[PDB]
């Protein structure tokens, strides 16, 4: 349950438990390694966190607004505010540990 989001619906999806945004591109190797992790966590942390994906090729405005200078980057939002920016590939346990903190 990872929802693909764009600038038009970004505000809606972000304000709603922590919301995780995976900034990715289909041509980026490390991003493709991260995809399955985010998918698995959307099930394992179901009821605890919400997961979404932003394709930076199609949403350059979102990427610039949040300083996504490198992909993959995973951002955590709480009450509509960005509270964590996780740059670089990380295993499942590392992402979970970060989400657990909020």
């Amino acid at each position: 349950m990872v929802k693909e989001i764009n600038e038009s619906i970004f505000d809606e999806e972000i304000k709603t438990e922590p919301v995780i945004v995976d900034f990715w591109a289909p041509w980026c190797g490390p991003c493709k390694m991260l995809g399955p992790i985010i998918d698995e966590l959307s099930e394992d942390l179901d009821g605890k966190a919400k997961f979404t994906k932003v394709n930076v090729d199609e949403n350059p405005g979102i990427a610039s607004k949040f300083g996504i200078a490198s992909i993959p980057t995973v951002m955590i939002f709480k009450d509509g505010n960005p509270v964590e920016t996780l740059v670089g590939f990380r295993p499942k346990q590392s992402i979970t540990a970060s989400i657990e903190k909020h």
